[PDB]
């Protein structure tokens, strides 16, 4: 999860 890029 996270508003970065594809992770989590």
């Amino acid at each position: 999860n996270x508003x970065q890029p594809x992770s989590x």
